[PDB]
């Protein structure tokens, strides 16, 4: 799906391949959601398999279509 690759690529700012909490946080914001630490922290833990942090494309197609 090259839709889910597009929003991998605006969710990850800094093109990196990874998406932080602060990323994550900043894009939320820029969409009139605003969240907290905590917040994106766990939405994180819910799609970080690999227990880095952070979430790989990998991990982000994982969580968006299961
Ligand atoms: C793709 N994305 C994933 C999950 N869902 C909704 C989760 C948050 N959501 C929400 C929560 C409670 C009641 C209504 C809505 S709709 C909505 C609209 C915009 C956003 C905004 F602006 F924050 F993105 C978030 C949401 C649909 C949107
Ligand atoms: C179940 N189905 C797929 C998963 N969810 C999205 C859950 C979290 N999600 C989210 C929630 C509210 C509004 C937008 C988004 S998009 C998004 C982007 C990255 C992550 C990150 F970086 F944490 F993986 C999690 C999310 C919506 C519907
Ligand atoms: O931002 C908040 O406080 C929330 O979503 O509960
Ligand atoms: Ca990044
Ligand atoms: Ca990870
Ligand atoms: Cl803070």
């Amino acid at each position: 799906e090259e839709e889910i690759r597009e929003a991998f690529r605006v969710f990850d700012k800094d093109g990196n391949g990874y998406i932080s909490a602060a990323e994550l946080r900043h894009v939320m914001t820029n969409l009139g959601e605003k969240l907290t630490d905590e917040e994106v922290d766990e939405m994180i833990r819910e799609a970080d398999i690999d227990g880095d942090g952070q979430v790989n494309y990998e991990e982000f197609v994982q969580m968006m279509t299961a």
